[PDB]
């Protein structure tokens, strides 16, 4: 069930759903820029339009099996105060950021620092203050902060954020550390709003965790694949069904790399959860 012959099926069925919704020169299955202003940080890495959460930013809600995230590109400078607005309105029990420090800190890539330091934007202020640091294993470090972001005469919502400061292949351990982390930041937070009786816990567009590395198609899809496997209610969901939800409700390139299915591969049988459908 886990040998070459099964593996190779499985990628004969993934490459077959990325050429598929490969996206076409003004294709209406995804996002298109309004205006003047850079929309995608990829032009090849675009936005589901069904299932996108603003008409500015390349994001999308996503449920694999029964786990509800919001997966995203590290926002452009330009598309900060719309970021921030999402992750308000959201109720964002937590933010995992999976790019790297030396990544963020690099200029060429255009990544603005905006978890790590206070700042304002547009009408909202945004206040970064460091909590704990858990170690993921094999020398892997997740800084924590909560985000309090500031709007007059708006409710203050305060964000906890998970950032992995190094990225080197992420072994299974430490993406299943990792997903652990970040599942019961949210679970903490979402207890929450849940004792202030908010409205915001049966609604079914928000209090999802948001995920974005650089693009949001590599790193943030082996993430997600590792959340859905350590949610209980996703018995029996197989890898095809994981990397074909995240696939038809963002792009055609999540789980980018081999290393990455092969991460999503070893959790899986690692729990005997199939890698096909029968």
């Amino acid at each position: 069930p886990y040998g070459p012959e099964a593996r190779a099926e499985l990628s004969s069925r993934l490459t077959t759903l990325r050429n598929t919704l490969a996206p076409a020169t003004n294709d209406p299955r995804y996002l298109q820029a309004c205006g003047g202003e850079k929309l995608n940080r990829f032009r090849d890495i675009q936005c589901r339009r069904q299932t996108a959460v603003r008409a500015d930013l390349n994001a999308n809600y996503i449920q694999v099996g029964n786990t509800r995230t919001i997966a995203c590109q590290y926002p452009l400078q330009s598309q900060l105060e719309s970021h921030f607005r999402m992750l308000a309105e959201n109720r964002t029990p937590v933010l995992a950021v999976l790019a790297s420090s030396s990544e963020i800190a690099n200029q060429r890539f255009g990544m603005p620092d905006y978890f790590r330091q206070s700042g304002t934007y547009g009408s909202i202020t945004v206040e970064s203050k460091m909590t704990q640091q858990v170690g993921l294993g094999d020398g892997i470090m997740a800084d924590m902060y909560t985000l309090t972001i500031r709007e007059a005469g708006q409710k203050t919502i305060s964000v906890p954020v998970v950032h992995v400061t190094t990225w080197p292949v992420v072994s299974s351990e430490v993406t299943k550390a990792l997903a652990s982390l970040v599942d019961q930041t949210a679970e903490t937070k979402r207890n929450m709003y849940e004792s202030k009786g908010s409205s915001a816990v049966a609604d079914d567009s928000k209090l999802r965790p948001v995920i974005h590395c650089r693009a949001g198609v590599g790193r943030t899809a082996q993430l997600i694949g590792a959340m859905c496997m350590n949610d209980s209610r996703n018995s029996q969901l197989s890898v095809e069904d994981m990397v074909s939800q995240m696939r038809v409700q963002r792009n055609g390139i999540m789980v980018q790399k081999d290393e990455q299915l092969d991460v999503l591969i070893k959790l899986a049988e690692g729990q005997g959860r199939p890698l096909l459908n029968s």
